[PDB]
């Protein structure tokens, strides 16, 4: 590669930290700061025919500013190559910020899907549905005080929404019934998966478990159980939001708005905070690399998963 003076001016380009079938990921800090952040090199011989793809992902990136999101810090386009700065985001995934966590309560878990809720709040506030919010692509940013904040990465699945939806993309476990069914789809199954995620965090395992057919049967029920004695001594506020995020009906369901007014999350009193939850064990028996993973991918990584028994 031969790095335009422009980054090489104002950044130290380094060794390369990840790589992938459309991008190169290498150290970068700023000289100026001395910040660190991830050079993304796209080469555009593989990108040629399917600009969009790119294109696409890379438009939203540069609109959207928000703290919980993983941000597009520069982009620097060449005949042969784009290059685009990312924010590199080091402490782990969202498995990480709950084994990591000592003394790990549903007040931590409440200030994750606050993060989370705000960011999809953000997204949808301009027409763009994310369609992979699943916890590899939730990054941890620690503070000087120790406290942290989520920022959700990797849009390679994130679109317009002009009108219904209907390409069946995402992970099974998380992807909402509307997208099993081809029905049409929008900004809510943002929701729905934030939905399966704030039930992970409160148990530490999926509310739809299922064999692979069985697994959409579940989900197009949306009969959300919550079996003892893990949710025993989980608040009735917690389990009211997750019904109502993962309900069926769409209209039914709540909005990003309607997350973030719950008590569960509004309310910083509510949630739980002094008798802890035992979900370390669960979640290694069910489900700095991870800053990294978020940035290699691109949207032509991306492929579909779920596939019905043809009826």
């Amino acid at each position: 590669f031969q790095i335009p003076a422009t980054i090489t001016e104002r950044y130290k380009v380094g060794r390369t930290i990840g790589d992938g079938n459309f991008a190169v990921v290498k150290e970068c800090v700023e000289r100026s700061t001395a910040r660190e952040y991830a050079l993304k090199i796209i080469k555009k011989s593989k990108c040629r025919g399917k600009e969009h793809m790119i294109q696409n992902e890379v438009s939203i990136l540069r609109r959207v500013k928000h703290p919980n999101i993983v941000l597009l810090i520069e982009e620097m386009d060449v005949p042969t190559e784009l290059y685009l700065v990312m924010e590199l985001v080091k402490g782990g995934d969202l498995f990480d910020a709950i084994t990591s966590t000592n003394k790990y309560t549903e007040r931590d878990a409440s200030g994750m899907l606050y993060n989370l809720a705000s960011a999809i709040k953000y997204l949808h506030s301009l027409n763009i549905v994310h369609r992979d919010i699943k916890p590899e692509n939730l990054l941890v940013y620690e503070h000087q005080d120790g406290s942290k904040s989520l920022k959700l990465g990797d849009f390679g699945l994130a679109t317009i929404v002009d009108g219904p939806l209907y390409t069946v993309c995402g992970t099974p476990t998380y992807v909402a019934p509307e997208i099993i069914a081809e029905t049409g789809y929008g900004l809510k199954v943002d929701i729905w998966a934030a939905g399966v995620i704030t039930y992970i965090l409160l148990c530490g395992f999926p509310p739809f478990r299922g064999d692979q057919e069985v697994l959409f049967d579940q989900i197009l029920m949306g009969q959300v159980d919550f079996p003892s004695p893990y949710w025993d001594n989980v608040s009735d506020s917690a389990k009211e939001l997750i019904t109502m995020m993962l309900l069926v009906d769409v209209d039914q369901r709540f909005s990003a708005v309607q997350v973030l007014e719950h008590p569960w999350v509004n309310d910083d009193g509510l949630p739980e905070n002094e008798h802890q939850l035992s979900v370390a064990g669960k979640i290694k028996k069910h489900f700095t690399a991870a800053g990294v993973s978020v940035i290699a991918t691109t949207a032509l990584d991306k492929e579909r998963q779920v596939f019905r028994r043809r009826r």
